[PDB]
């Protein structure tokens, strides 16, 4: 029933062999971890969901790695409630598709849609509306965990096993297997976006649109920005804004199905910079998902907290002057954290690059993991396979609290992971 399978994250990085257990059944999962527990824990067992985490929170070198993608069920859907009862396995483009004739909406959508409930859970994912929804594990109500002695644990954010639902959001896998949850959606009568569109010529323009006040008149904001330019185009931006339409404000085409989802000469002078300014300033154009949402390398990604804004303009200078050149670069302001110890986002400045790997990039790695922690800030699981346990720790300060959810849940360490012992999690 298990194959020995070389399993990488998806930045195809760091490979090791695992034995990889792939089975519908709930049953045999169950039966697995009592083969682990007892096999005097050995180097143990992780859930894998879709493999979308850039990093190895999801291998698991020479122990087990248990498939969860065939526990792929939607158990029940009700508008009246907004609830959502789902297997672990379900990923986010099926839920949405499933919860759309409702007119409920998923509280929380990524940059992409591949990624299981299990996984938004272990890693308490964001997207464009975390200033306004916070992060998934915001909207779980309730989730059963399977735990290191077989036993299926019903866990509530409220009342007791509260502090072992809170460890398990942001988790990474660590405390258990999440067979099942109950999600709290967001109404919605459309699938439709009202957007706004904004273009900064500069680092100084796009932080300060951020902090004008603006923002609390989104539910959605993002932008792409520029880490390539010299100062004064470094940190230009294109600002996407915007919420979800109602029913009267779609166009009368719409409005029948408001819920149905179904390089030249001129490029780089005076003229396409004002083509890009007015291409990308605009107010209330409608947009489906895939316009608004969802159009060799290494993945970074860092929040520096709010007060901080000369020292997130500094560390932006430090990544263009260093010849790592990040073309494609997302940056979002967060809204309050929730009360996960492992959650990654923080009221701040977020920001997601991408290095084409090239001699040197190591050493300026680390090197910006110095910067982002004497700054306050963190560095975020999903995106990251390179980080020390040293910087992990200080970057989390309330990882031996965390540490010490994990003793008591797992004391033979039954759930463990590359991530875990190299970030010294275990
Ligand atoms: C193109 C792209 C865009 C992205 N955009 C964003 C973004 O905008 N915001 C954001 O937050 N993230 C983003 N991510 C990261 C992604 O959302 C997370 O890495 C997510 O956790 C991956 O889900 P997965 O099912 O593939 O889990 P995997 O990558 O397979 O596993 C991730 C972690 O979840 C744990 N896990 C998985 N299933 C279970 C389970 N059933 N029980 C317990 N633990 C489990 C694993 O053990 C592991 O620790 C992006 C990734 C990609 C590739
Ligand atoms: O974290 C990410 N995006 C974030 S963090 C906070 C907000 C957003 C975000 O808004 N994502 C996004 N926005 C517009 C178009 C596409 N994606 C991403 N990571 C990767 C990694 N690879 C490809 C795309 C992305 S988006």
């Amino acid at each position: 029933t298990t194959t020995a399978t070389r399993l990488t994250g998806w930045g195809r990085t760091a490979p090791s062999v695992a034995n990889v257990l792939r089975t519908p059944d709930a049953e045999m999962i169950v039966k697995a971890v009592a083969r682990v527990a007892e096999s005097g824990g050995g180097r143990g067992a992780i859930a894998r969901g879709l493999g979308r985490s850039y990093g190895d929170n999801a291998q698991n070198g020479g122990g087990l790695v248990i498939d969860m993608t065939p526990l792929n069920t939607i158990h029940s859907i009700d508008a009246d409630t907004k609830l959502v009862d789902i297997d672990a396995g379900v990923n986010l483009d099926q839920l949405m598709k499933a919860a759309l004739p409702f007119g409920l909406w998923v509280p929380v959508l990524p940059g992409t849609r591949q990624v299981t409930v299990g996984g938004a859970i272990a890693c308490d994912i964001h997207g464009k509306n975390h200033h306004s929804a916070g992060s998934f594990g915001n909207h779980v109500r309730s989730m059963d965990l399977l735990t290191a002695d077989g036993e299926i644990r019903h866990l509530t954010p409220t009342g007791e096993d509260a502090e072992l639902f809170w460890a398990t959001v942001g988790g990474n896998g660590l405390t258990g297997i999440i067979m099942r949850a109950t999600i709290e959606m967001t109404p919605t009568s459309t699938a439709y976006f009202i957007a706004d569109g904004d273009v900064t010529a500069s680092l100084d323009e796009t932080i300060a649109l951020h902090s004008d006040g603006s923002e609390a008149r989104y539910t959605y904001s993002s932008a792409w920005f520029d880490a390539i330019s010299a100062p004064p185009k470094l940190g230009r931006a294109a600002v996407s804004r915007g919420r979800l339409a109602t029913v009267e404000q779609l166009p009368a085409k719409l409005r029948s199905e408001p819920l149905k989802f179904d390089a030249n000469k001129y490029t780089f002078g005076p003229i396409g910079e004002l083509w890009y300014r007015k291409s990308g300033t605009y107010r209330g154009k409608v947009q489906n998902l895939t316009q608004f949402y969802h159009p060799g390398f290494l993945q970074y990604q860092f929040v520096i907290p709010t007060e901080a804004v000369d020292e997130f303009k500094k560390i932006i200078g430090v990544i263009q002057a260093s010849g790592h050149y990040s073309f494609l670069n997302v940056f979002k302001l967060f809204g309050p954290r929730n009360q996960a110890p492992l959650s990654f986002p923080i009221p701040g400045w977020n920001i997601c690059v991408d290095f084409p790997i090239k001699d040197g990039l190591g050493k300026f790695v680390s090197e910006l993991d110095r910067r982002v922690l004497e700054f306050g800030g963190r560095l975020y699981t999903a995106k990251d396979s390179r980080t020390t346990a040293e910087t992990f720790h200080a970057m989390y300060p309330r990882v031996d609290e965390w540490i010490s959810v994990r003793r008591k849940v797992d004391p033979l360490r039954v759930f463990a992971s590359d991530m875990a012992r190299r970030l010294e999690l275990l």
